[PDB]
């Protein structure tokens, strides 16, 4: 009843203190990912290649069949070790371009001239999204396969650093023919992937296919959260990878049981037909909305609580 988790996102640092695992103890971890069934690891954090260990963490991933996305700055240190993480088998590059910024380019430079595929990666919100040309221009510049425009924080998650930051409903069907007219224009040359609030929609989406049913987030210090954002919601009890195996934190922790399923659900939810397909949608939105993380997702429209959020 429990499904296998898909994805994997290590925060190796939060440089760019002392706390942090020991290079033995994320072999470790990778090792039972991939004995779960863990399919991509996202190496990152604050800089991934501040890590001394960087290279042979890089490498284990390569020996266990794991597809490895290095999502970095692209700043200080991070071009010298690259040569490095290329040779071990680094297979993405996932490089965070929101716009100093003339080292980015050299990286950037660097990894299509290695042949490792490249995508940039971008938050917008109302401010910057008129920007969103400029970073089309960019991934093509640069020679980028994907680029991304997200209205959330982290890609895969649905969440918002603030509810005015972001951007208008004419902002987004303005950025719909952007892209949609881009996408035809390099069909084969980029790969442009847009995320932004659907205010046509009448129901909400899955956030990463559902709590504690695809992805991981492992802290710095060894925590596994179900999510970026879930050290938001209080009274959880997140375990740590140097106290259990990955596979007893999958299975067993209460963070990662505690929103999984369909028995923690209130109403609508509880009597809903969609409670098994978008699983309520976003906790932390809930909790950040409207106080209790175990509520229906706003964003839905049967959301009693969706009137206000969609005046505001
Ligand atoms: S009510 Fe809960 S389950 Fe039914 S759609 Fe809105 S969010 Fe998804
Ligand atoms: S971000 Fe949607 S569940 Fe935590």
């Amino acid at each position: 009843v429990i499904p296998a988790p898909v994805g994997l996102l290590a925060e190796l640092t939060h440089r760019c203190r002392s706390a942090e695992l020991d290079t033995q103890t994320w072999l470790r971890v990778l090792t039972e990912a991939a004995g779960l069934g863990v399919l991509h690891v996202h190496l990152s954090g604050g800089e991934p290649t501040a890590r001394p260990d960087i290279v042979e963490i890089t490498a284990k991933c390569a020996e266990l069949g794991l597809y490895s996305n290095l999502i970095t700055s692209g700043v200080g240190g991070a071009l010298a070790k690259l040569d490095a993480l290329y040779d071990v088998g680094l297979d993405h590059v996932q490089l965070s371009v929101q716009g100093a910024q003339p080292q980015k380019m050299q990286f950037a430079a660097r990894v299509t001239e290695l042949g490792l595929p490249l995508t940039l990666n971008s938050v917008i919100h109302r401010g910057n999204i008129h920007e969103v040309p400029g970073f089309i221009d960019l991934a093509v510049k640069l020679g980028a396969k994907r680029l991304e425009v997200a209205h959330t924080q982290y890609y895969g998650w649905a969440y918002v650093n603030r509810a005015a930051l972001m951007p208008d409903k004419s902002q987004v069907d303005e950025s719909i023919r952007i892209v949609e007219a881009a996408r035809e224009r390099l069909k084969g040359q980029l790969v442009i992937d847009l995320v932004v609030p659907d205010y046509y929609a009448k129901y909400p989406k899955a956030c990463a296919g559902g709590w504690g049913r695809k992805l991981m987030n492992v802290t710095p210090q060894g925590k596994v959260l179900p999510c970026h954002a879930a050290e938001t919601i209080p009274g959880l009890e997140f375990w740590y990878v140097t106290d259990h195996a990955l596979g007893e934190i999958w299975t067993k922790s209460p963070a990662f049981a505690a929103y999984r399923g369909t028995s923690w659900m209130k109403e609508p939810c509880r009597s809903c037909d969609r409670r098994e397909k978008d699983w309520g949608g976003c906790r932390c939105q809930a909790l950040a909305l409207t106080g209790d993380a175990a509520n229906t997702d706003p964003a839905c429209s049967l959301s009693p609580l969706h009137a206000k959020m969609r005046d505001l």
